[PDB]
Order: C-alpha cells, then structure tokens, then sequence
C-alpha cells in the first residue's frame, strides 16, 4: 500500500461539489486585491481565477496556494477554461484591456465590451444561477453590457458603482470631523467617478443632519467648502492613479464587503449600480448607483432616497447619457 | 463656530501616542502584501510605510486610506523620513535593490547591505525597543547585517527565514495526502531557499511519524519520491517568479502570521532565522532557521531539534558558507 | 536536565509585562458573557477575572483556560486579590448584589454602592491609568459612583448606558423594515431602561429621514405605532428577564463592541453614559447616555444632538431624578 | 403606502431558503456556549434553537437577537417544533436530562436515550441530509444511539468524543513547556473522559518526539510524572464541575472548531468519535475517538495511528464495554 493508504483510511468517495464558491475573472492588480480580501475574510470554500494570460494566472494561483496554511479557503483553482468556474455562487468581473499610449477612453469602451462578449457567455454556461458583480470600468456601462449578455434578471447583476466612492466620501468626511468613517454617514450616488452625486441631505453623525446644522453645506456660499469633500472623492482616485499607476487595495476591500453581504445574506444597504428603469422618470435600460439591500439573491430591494429637483435631474442626465452611449455599442 | 465644533464637544486635546504600531519599510509587492495582510488581521492600531520612491509611497498609503471604512486600523501614515515610524513595536524590512543587467549577485547583495546601512540606524533612532523582522533577500545574510548594524539583542532581530519554505512544504504535503496543511506537520530548517533542510523525522499527521511508517521517506530509494516534496519547496518559488515575475501573497501571509505571534504574545513556534552560534554545532555568527518561540519579546526560546548526522553536517556547511560571504561584505 | 530544558533553549527569562490587558470584575452571567465575547474578538493579550465567590471564580477561569487551543489570548488569570488586575488598560465592572425578598430597591442600590466602595479603590490601586467601563445596574447612578470614588477624569469613566438599548432599537427597526440592523440607524439616549429617550429625528436608512417621510413617526397619531418600537426596547428586556431569568448575551456583545473601540482607538461613536453637566441643559453631576467618540483615551469627544423641547425636558427630568437619588446614597 | 413601502422598493419575492444553516438542540449552558461560539465565528447564515422548556428557549433566542447589531448571522430562530430546523447543514445535539440528587449515572443513560428517541427522528424528518454532531453525555454511547435512530451513514454522525480532551491535554502540555497549545501536539483517543488513552508516541513540539527524547515519558518510572498530564485531562473536568457546577466554555469553543471544519470543508484532522468497527479487531458497532478528517460530508477519512499492543488493547476494551451497555439499551 502507498504511504497515503497506510496512514489514511478512506470512508467516502466524495462528490466534491462546491457550496460557497466565488470566481474572480481577470487577475490584474484589482482582481488579485479582490482575491486576497475575499480569502482573508473567509467568504468562500473555493476560489476560482480566470484570465487569458496563462503564465500570470498560474503564477498568481500558486502564490495564493503557497499561503494555504494561513487561510481557511481549502480549494484555490485557476484556468483559461471556464469549467473551473462551475457552480459559483458569485462571479466577480475585473477583466479589462490595457489603455495604450495616446488611446482615448472611448476606444477602451468597445475593447472592454469585446472582452465581456467572450467572458459573460462562458460564465453563464457554467454558473447559470450565479450573481454577477461587475468591477471593470466604465463600470455602469459594463454592468449593463454584462446584464444584457448574461440574460440574468436584474437582481443578479450588480455593479460596483458608487460603493467605493461612498467609502472615500466617508473617509474624507471622517478626516474633517475626527470620527471613524464607520460612524460618518454620507452617500454618493449615480455614476461612478466623475459624474457622481453627493447627497448632502443624508450626511450625518449619530443621526444629526449636517445640512440642518449648516444649511450652506455643499453649496458655493459654504465658507467651509464642504463641496470640496466630494471633489476629492473624484480627484483622489485620479491622484492615486497618477502616484502609483492604478488603484487596487480600496476597491478590493470594497468588493469583499459586497461579497460578504451576498454570501452571508446580510441584507445590508450598499450604494451599488443597479438597473434603475422605472425610477426618477428614467425610462431606459441603464445602471446607476442607489442604496440597495444586498443578500443571497443579489439586489432584493432598494431604498428610494428623497432627492431634490437638482439631484433628480443629475441622475436623469446620467441615465440619458448612458443610454446614448449604450445604443451605439455592438453586441 | 465651525460645523465640527457645532456638532462635536471636545473633552481632551491629547497627544495621541501609538500603542500597537507596526512599520513596513519598502512598499514593493512584498511590502504591500505584508501591509494588506496585517491590516486584515487587526494586528496594529497604526501602520507606517516607508520607501525612497515618494510618489509610489504616497499612492499606496492613500489607496489603503480609501479603504479605512472596511478596516479597524485607524491610522495609516507614510513618509521618506523615519519620524513617521516612531514607537513601533515591530518593524518589517522588505526593502531591496533590483539586480541590474550584468551585475554579479555579490554586488547586488552589497547594494542591499548599503541599503540596510541607511535604513537600520534610522529605525533604531525612532523605535529603539522594536522587534526587527527582516524579509529582504538574501534573508539570512541580511538578518545578520541588521543584527550587526542595529546593536539589538538577538531576541529582537528575526529573519523570515524558512517560515515560508515550511508553509510551502506543508501545502505540498497536504496536497499529497488530501489533508489541510494545518494538520500536516513538517519542518524545513537552515537557509531560506535552495540549501534548506527538510527534517523528514518530524513529518507527521496526528502525531503519526511518516518516516517510521515509511523508512525510505526522503531517500533516493523511496519509490514514492517524497524527496520531490522538498525539491518543489525550492522549485515552486522559482516557478512563481518565472510565471508572474515575483512572489508576494504567500510571503505576505507568512509575515502577518509571525507578526500575529509577536503582537499578541502567543508563544507559538515558527521556523525563523535566528543567531544560532553555540547551538546546532555552529561556531560562527550566522543566522539559520530553527523552530523559535515567538512573543512580545521576539525570540524568547528555541527548540533544539534532534538531527541526523547528515542534517547536522548540512547546517554546519550552511554556516560555513554564510560566514565566508559575510566577511566578504563591507560594513 | 529536565525534558523542557532538553527540548527548549531559553534566551531570556524576562518579567512579562501585560500590553493589552482587560479585567472583568464579577463573573456572573453578564461578566462571563463579556469575557467570552472579548476572547473571541482578540481584544486582549491578557484577561483577568475577579469575584468574591472563590470556587465559581476558579471554575470559570479554568473552563476558559481549557479552551486556550481555540483562542489567541495567551494569559487568563483570576483571583479575589486585585494584584491579578495590575496594569489593565480597561476594567469592566459587572459586579452586583442580588435583591433579597422584601428588600427595597433603594437598599439594593446602597448595597451595590457599598460593593463599588470596595472594588473601585482596589482597581485604581493596581491600574491607575485604566479606563473604567461600568455595566452594573442601576448603571447611570453607579457610573457616577465609580467616577466619584475613583477620582478619575471623566473621559476614563464610561457607563454601558444606552449602548444596549440602542442595539435593541436597531434590531427592532431592522425587523420592521427587513434590513440588517447595521444599516438601520437610530439613537436611544438618556437613562438606560424605562426612562430612555428615542430620538425619532435621527431614525434613518441610507440617510433618508423616516421622520421626514412620516411626520407622525413616534407620536400617538401614528397609525403604524412606531412608538411601539421604543416601547419594546424597554419591554423586551423585562421579557427576557422573565423568560430566562436575566439577560447576558446581548449585553456581552455590546460591551465587547465598546471594548473594541477603546482597545483599537477606533474613534467610533457609541451611546454610552458620560458626565453631562454643562451640556444638554443639565446643571448637576449626573451620567446620561449621549453619542460619545470612544478611543484609547476613553471618551475624547461627544456629539451634541439637536433635541426637541420635549426631548430636552425629558433629559433634564432624568438628571433631576438622578441627582435626587444620588444625594440619598451614602458614600 | 406604509412607511416601509415609501422607503423601500421591492424587486423580488424571495424564496428564503437557508444555505448555511446550523441547529442547536438543547439550550442549557453547553448549547448556548456552542451557539455563541458559532455566532462569533460567522459559521452560519441561520441559527435555529430547539428545546422543550419553552420560556427558556424563547428568552435565549431573544437575548441573541438583541445582539444582532454585533453579529453577521442574519436569522436566529427557535421553537419546540422541528419545522424551524428544516434544511440544516449541521445539527448539534446538546440535550440531556438533569441528574437528580442520589441518581446514578446509569439512570441518566436511559433518560438521555429516551430524549434522543424523541429528538433524532424529528431532526431527520426536517434535515435528512444533515451532519449530526453529538455532544450530550455519555457521548460515545449517545453518538451510537443517534446513529442508529437517524439511519444515517457513519460519515454523517459525529461525536464530540476526545476533541475537548485533546484540547485540555495540549493546554496542560503547553503549561509544562511554556509553549502555546497551538504548537504543542498530542492526542487523547478512545472514550471521552475517564477511560481516554493518551498516545505518548505522538506528543511532540516542532516534530521532535518527546517520547524519543525521554523514553520514560508517561510510564511509572518517569521522574517528571508526565502521566499526571493525562490524569489532569480527566480530573480537571471533574474539578470545573465541582467549582462552578458544570463545564460550558471549553466545550462550546471545541464544538465551534468542529463546526468550522464541517461548514468550511477544511479537511482538518480532529479526534472525534466515529463508528470504528473494522479497526483494531473491533467487530461491534461502537463509536470511539480516532483522528478524523472533517469536511462538508462529515468524516470522510480517518488516520490509522500506530498503537502499541497496550494502547490497542485499551481501545478494544472500551469497544467491548460500550457494546455491552449498548445491547441493553431500549430503542
Ligand atoms: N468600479 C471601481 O470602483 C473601480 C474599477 N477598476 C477597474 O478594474 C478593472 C481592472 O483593473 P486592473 O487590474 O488595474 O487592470 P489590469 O489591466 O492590470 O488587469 C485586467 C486583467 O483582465 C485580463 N483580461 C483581458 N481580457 C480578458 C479576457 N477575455 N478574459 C479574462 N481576462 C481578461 C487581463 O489579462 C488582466 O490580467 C479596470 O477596468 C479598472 O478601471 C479599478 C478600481 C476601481
Ligand atoms: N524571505 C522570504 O521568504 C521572501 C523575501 N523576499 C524579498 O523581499 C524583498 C522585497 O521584495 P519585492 O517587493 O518583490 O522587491 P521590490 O524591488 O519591488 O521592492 C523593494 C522596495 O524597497 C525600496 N527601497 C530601496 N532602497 C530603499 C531604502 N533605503 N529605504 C526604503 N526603501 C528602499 C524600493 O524603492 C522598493 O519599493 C526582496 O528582497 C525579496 O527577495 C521576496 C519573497 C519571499
Ligand atoms: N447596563 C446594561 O445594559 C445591563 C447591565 N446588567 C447588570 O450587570 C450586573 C451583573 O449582572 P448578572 O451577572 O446577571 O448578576 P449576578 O448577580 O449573577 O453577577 C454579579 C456577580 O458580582 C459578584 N459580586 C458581588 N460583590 C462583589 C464584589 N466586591 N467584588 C466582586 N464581585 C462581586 C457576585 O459574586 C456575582 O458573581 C447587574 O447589575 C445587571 O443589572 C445586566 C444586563 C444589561
Ligand atoms: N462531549 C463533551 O465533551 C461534553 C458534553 N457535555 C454534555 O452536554 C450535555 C448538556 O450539558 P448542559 O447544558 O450543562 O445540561 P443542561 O441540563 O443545563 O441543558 C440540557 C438542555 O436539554 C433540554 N432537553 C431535555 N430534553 C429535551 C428534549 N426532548 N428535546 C430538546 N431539549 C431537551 C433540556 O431542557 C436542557 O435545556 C450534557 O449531557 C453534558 O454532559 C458537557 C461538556 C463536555
Ligand atoms: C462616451 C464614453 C462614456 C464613458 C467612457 C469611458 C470610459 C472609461 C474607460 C476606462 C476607465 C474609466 C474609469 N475608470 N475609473 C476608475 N476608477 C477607479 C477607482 O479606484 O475609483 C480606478 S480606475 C473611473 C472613475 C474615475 C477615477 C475616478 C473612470 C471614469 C468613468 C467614466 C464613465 C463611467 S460610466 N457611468 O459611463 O460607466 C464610469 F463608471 C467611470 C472610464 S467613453
Ligand atoms: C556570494 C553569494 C551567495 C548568495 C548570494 C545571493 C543572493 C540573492 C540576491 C537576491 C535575491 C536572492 C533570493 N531571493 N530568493 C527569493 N525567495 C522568494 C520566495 O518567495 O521564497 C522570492 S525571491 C531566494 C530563494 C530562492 C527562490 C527560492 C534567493 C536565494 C538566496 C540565496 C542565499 C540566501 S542566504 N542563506 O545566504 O541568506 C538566501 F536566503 C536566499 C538571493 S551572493
Ligand atoms: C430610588 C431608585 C431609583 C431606581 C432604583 C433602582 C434600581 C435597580 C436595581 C437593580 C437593577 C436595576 C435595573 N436593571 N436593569 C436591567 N437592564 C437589563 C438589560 O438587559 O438592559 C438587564 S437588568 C434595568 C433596566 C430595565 C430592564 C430594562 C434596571 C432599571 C434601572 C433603573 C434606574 C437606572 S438609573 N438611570 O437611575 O441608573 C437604570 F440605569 C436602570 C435597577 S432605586
Ligand atoms: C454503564 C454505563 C456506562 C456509561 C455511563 C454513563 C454516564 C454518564 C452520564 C452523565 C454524564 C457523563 C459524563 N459526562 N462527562 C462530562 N464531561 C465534561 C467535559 O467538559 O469534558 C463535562 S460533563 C463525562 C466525562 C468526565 C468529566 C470527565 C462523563 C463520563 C463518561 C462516561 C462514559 C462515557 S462513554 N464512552 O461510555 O460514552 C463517556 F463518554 C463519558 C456520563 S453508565
């Protein structure tokens, strides 16, 4: 008998079926930050990685496996073939093309769409019941693209959206007030990044409305220039990109936070990008961030935030602009 | 009054002194993997980062700060100046040079020695009571260098050593047996990397000696070639370097595991590199990995492993080789 | 040589000094629930237990010690003598008397005051710099008592207060809305228990004011009777006492949450009982729960909640009542 | 519209099917310690409690629910009817009768059997695919009883067995050596409690066999009396029972450790009680503790520890004695 059989007596020929499986597609800096954050939060019993760069994919997988002693996720797999992703509960898309020198963002949009046309059908083939969490940028457009290609109902297609923008907002608010972001509440909604909308009416500590304490909050008359807090939500992302080349740690932690609510059926509220047609006069198929209740079925509910006329008009303008771009995309 | 003062009444404006502070020096892939792993294990109330590349250093710090909402380490700081490291309990050195084309390894090591001659006095100046955890390679030589330059007692200078090699051993052992590495026990000692020593006599599951079950274990007569487990401990690191360019995740996790024992005073046993003169037959000032008990005072004790004649001769040969190299380095 | 000395080489025999020590005084159901919750959140490197019942104290300590394999708090000690508590960062008082048949509540409180007159000087003797977290009831009165006897500055004497009441409020609010309590925000302030004050103006999800959506919120005109949420905050505690004899698990979890903010210096906001003279219109030395920022210095700051006339009159009435009782107690 | 519907827009009529559900039956001290330890380790997305004492059951449930803010287990339910347990992955039995004054242990055996004849059929009715983890004493007899009544294959019926005995052994070994139990390895096998067997051949630190260092280890000639370490594994349990009335914290943590391996499919090795017929000459249906590999299918494999003739004869004697009692039990 082999040493294994001398040492170990086998009771069961196991069926080996994954119960809490997560897949990450695209193992760049963002995908691997998502991966490590999920691993260190014990959110999955199996982690699958997919990419098209075969050596990079296998190297990252092996690096994680070598740390298995320090983890409680017993199976880490990888491959270019999507059979490694079968029966995932949650599939996180972090794939994208590399912007070339002198290439505009507009050119990236169709290249990432072309990547999604290859990825998303293979995801559905092997995990027809999964939740899809889209991180690749432009995230609101690509969440729509993923929704359309997958055929999924809208509860099962989730865009990272303004989850990270809101985390940045609360960090910066916390720095102004000397309070941990966990206790500084404030919401950034709409489009991820440049066009996001700070909802000044919801900014509060311990339920005390900042806007009621300081009616000029967020306006141009504001002597304390709190609008600069939202300007820095946008500008600080561009700054990290300039300083280190890309962002990764903050989005990875924010993605693991969303995965936690989904895998643990927590029904916490997150600002994520969701199919918003039927609200705010929006009549087109577009994805924008609103506060959503997240659990094991994806987005089961959303909060209807009371918006001023100006705030509603900004969200409607994002919806119109997104539909304008989406109708020109080739599927 | 300002909004903050309208909202918040201050009881004490006190000079915050750090209680559980860790510094990582060098924010390459290895340093940041250490940083993220430490953050997600709640080991510190303050994390300081140091490097010489100023924009990269600030970008990585800010990226971590943007994730504060998802963390419980309230202060993350950085700078090229070592006053940001003051009063650290643990200082992790992952700094190093990159080999230039056609540069000999000996010259690369001397460049790393020169880097340590700059770093180590500045660390001591601002945290004279810290523990030093050396990760930069060649790790056993540079741990000696750190020990010589710092003036620290040997309990407070620890080299990552074979902690990671042993983790790889147990992952590979677990894969052969179908058992989690947490339950697969085995020790790789001596030098990190190619010259490491697999202690076949300690390989066991549930206290069952594999060597006693299988007396050919690890020999050339072994029909199952268990020696290939140790060969892959060495080769897989080179393979990961070839596939993705470097290793980072597994070393980051293993470093956070050592930090956990030190910061929480666990007195767990780890294979780390320590000044071994007078033990294991070594008569020179060199650092080799043996099982060490780690706690709030660093290495308080070490385990005297019973070695065969061959294993003892291999460690003595490593010590002779390390001593020859160290006297060829300029301090 | 002994087996230990054959196996282990000692580098330093040093006098272990505790770095992150917590003491719980009183090992009833409440004290032990605090103990287990603190152990499972890795908040301390040393846990000390104190009581006057010597056999029970030793049995509980040993029970915890038998679980050390599953914990990461390496030292658990106990004793009737307070030298076991030396150098605690945080001291949690859950000690109290049991009401005797036919004994008036005022006499029961005086017996608890007498207990504090024994405990508090001995705590101060061995940990003069600790933070005091008072859980014993009546908690607001006894927090004042602890503050008066200790001589501590007010930032270092904290009463559990309405931390638990607010947790119950948010659980009940979450149940009504189908949202996790982590995302349901609402504050119960003032006295712990029957006289607590629900701040309807701060009740919100995602920054959306329920009171603004529903102006009758909490009034008698409310067709949905949201006032019953606060009524159940009070009644459910009495119900648990009736059904199982006492409450323990929820208070233990809420105490560990406060300990987490203090031990890790998080500067999160909690509703805890603090010396409120000069704020909120109170002119006597009394402790009432307001939102406080908690960190390594205890209460460094507090939030000034905007109150209605009725809410302010209720807090002033609580202060008048507390002051009348305190002058009827013998110190 | 109601306030809920004004605030929240519903996307899905959810099916509400539990994915990682655990049930605890019997909410005495042991059951509630299991419950809190499982809750604080995030092992379940739904926790169900069952007992026959209806008020106590509802009070404990409510106490846990009031701490929901501090947990990430979103549904806690209870009831005397087993429909609350439907679709559990893992069902933990901690039910038992109260020993009356002057009542022998022998009388308790049939009373606990009678309790199991009511419980186990109802568990199977609502969770036919679950794993059963038996904690009630006498644990090896009652694990057999549970196996027989359930009809389950032997991989899905697990007795707590010697898991806690081994944890106590490693704690006491750690205290002798000054090393954390996590790094002190040693196995207690066979029957839980009085008749358990310390396997001296497996006792080691860092793979260094204590028995080889000290051949008198565990014998009567041992000047250091290491056999007293195993005597205290037994005696310390009786001591805690004498000092505080019962044990609870250590078993609760040990049970949560087993639940972790099962729910996370970790395939760690634990000494748990398993149907051992076919090994050691045992030819009867009995449950004894050996090192077992635990995962999502229960006990999938077990380690065949090399035993001395004396050790094998003690295990065989336990098997004979257990079968002698079991054949007299009424089903
Ligand atoms: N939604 C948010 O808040 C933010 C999203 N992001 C976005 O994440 C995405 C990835 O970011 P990085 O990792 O820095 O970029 P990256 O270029 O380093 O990595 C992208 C990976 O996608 C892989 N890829 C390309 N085609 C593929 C295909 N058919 N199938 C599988 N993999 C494929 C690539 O090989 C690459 O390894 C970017 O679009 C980035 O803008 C970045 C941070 C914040
Ligand atoms: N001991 C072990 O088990 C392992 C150790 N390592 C070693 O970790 C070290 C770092 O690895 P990588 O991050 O991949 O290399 P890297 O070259 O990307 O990172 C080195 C960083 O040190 C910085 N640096 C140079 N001089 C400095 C100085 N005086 N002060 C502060 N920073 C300085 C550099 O700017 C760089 O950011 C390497 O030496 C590597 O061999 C890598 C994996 C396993
Ligand atoms: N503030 C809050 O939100 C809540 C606070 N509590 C309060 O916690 C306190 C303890 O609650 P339980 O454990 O259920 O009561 P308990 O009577 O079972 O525990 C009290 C323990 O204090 C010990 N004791 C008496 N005098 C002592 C002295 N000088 N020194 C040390 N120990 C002494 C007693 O031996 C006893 O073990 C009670 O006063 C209770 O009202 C209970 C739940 C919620
Ligand atoms: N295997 C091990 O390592 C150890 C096991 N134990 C055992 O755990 C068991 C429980 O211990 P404790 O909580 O201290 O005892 P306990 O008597 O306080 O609690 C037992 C609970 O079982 C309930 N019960 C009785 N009949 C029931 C029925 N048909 N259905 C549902 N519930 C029923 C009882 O009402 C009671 O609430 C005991 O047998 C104890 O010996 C204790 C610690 C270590
Ligand atoms: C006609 C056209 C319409 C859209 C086009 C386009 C485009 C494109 C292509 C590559 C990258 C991006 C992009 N990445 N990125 C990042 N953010 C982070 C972070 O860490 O936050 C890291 S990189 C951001 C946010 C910015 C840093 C703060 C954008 C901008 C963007 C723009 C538009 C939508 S949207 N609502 O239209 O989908 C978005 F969601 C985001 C954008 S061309
Ligand atoms: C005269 C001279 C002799 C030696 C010289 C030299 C040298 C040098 C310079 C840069 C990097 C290294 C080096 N990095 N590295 C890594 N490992 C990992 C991981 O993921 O494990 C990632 S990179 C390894 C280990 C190998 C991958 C498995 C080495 C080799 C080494 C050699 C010698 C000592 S030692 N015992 O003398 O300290 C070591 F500890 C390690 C080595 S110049
Ligand atoms: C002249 C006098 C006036 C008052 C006297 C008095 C008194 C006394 C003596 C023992 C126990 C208590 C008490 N315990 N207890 C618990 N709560 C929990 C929980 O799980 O929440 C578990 S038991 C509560 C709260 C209630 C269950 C919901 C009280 C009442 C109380 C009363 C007064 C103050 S106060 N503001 O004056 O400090 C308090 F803080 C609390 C009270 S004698
Ligand atoms: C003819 C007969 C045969 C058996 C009978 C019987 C019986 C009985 C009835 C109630 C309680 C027990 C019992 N509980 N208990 C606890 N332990 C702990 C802990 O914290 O460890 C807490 S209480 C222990 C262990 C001891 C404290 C250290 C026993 C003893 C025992 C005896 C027999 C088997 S077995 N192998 O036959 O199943 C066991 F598993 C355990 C036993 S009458």
């Amino acid at each position: 008998a082999t040493l294994k059989d001398q040492l170990i007596y086998n009771l069961l020929k196991e069926e080996q079926t994954p119960q809490n499986k997560i897949t990450v597609v695209g193992v760049g800096a963002v995908g691997m930050a998502c991966a490590i954050s999920i691993l260190m939060k014990d959110l999955a019993d199996e982690l699958a990685l997919v990419d098209v760069i075969e050596d990079k994919l296998k190297g990252e997988m092996m690096d994680l496996q070598h740390g298995s002693l320090f983890l409680r996720t017993p199976k880490i797999v990888s491959g270019k073939d999507y059979n490694v992703t079968a029966n995932s509960k949650l599939v996180i898309i972090t794939a994208g093309a590399r912007q070339q020198e002198g290439e505009s963002r507009l050119n990236l949009v169709q290249r990432n769409v072309n990547i999604f046309k290859f990825i998303i059908p293979n995801v559905v083939k092997y995990s027809p019941n999964c939740k899809l969490l889209i991180v690749s940028n432009p995230v609101d457009i690509l969440t729509y693209v993923a929704w359309k290609i997958s055929g999924f109902p809208k509860n099962r297609v989730i865009g990272s959206g303004c989850n990270l923008d809101s985390a940045r907002f609360r960090y910066l608010m916390g720095e102004r007030l000397g309070v941990h972001p966990l206790s500084c509440h404030g919401w950034v909604l709409g489009e991820h990044g440049d066009s996001s909308v700070p909802v000044w009416s919801g900014m509060n500590v311990a339920g005390v409305s900042l806007k009621t304490l300081h009616p000029d909050l967020g306006t141009d008359k504001d002597k304390e220039q709190w609008k600069e807090v939202h300007k820095q939500v946008v500008e600080s992302a561009y700054e990290v990109i300039k300083l280190k080349g890309y962002t990764s740690w903050a989005i990875g932690l924010s993605v693991a936070d969303l995965a936690e609510s989904i895998m643990k059926n927590l029904r916490r509220v997150h600002p994520v990008s969701t199919m918003i047609k039927g609200l705010y006069g929006i009549k087109d198929d577009v994805f924008l961030s609103v506060p959503c209740i997240l659990g094991q079925n994806g987005i089961s509910d959303l909060v209807k935030v009371t918006l001023t006329s100006e705030e509603e008009a900004r969200l409607k303008k994002s919806a119109d602009t997104l539909w304008g771009i989406q109708k020109e995309l080739q599927f």
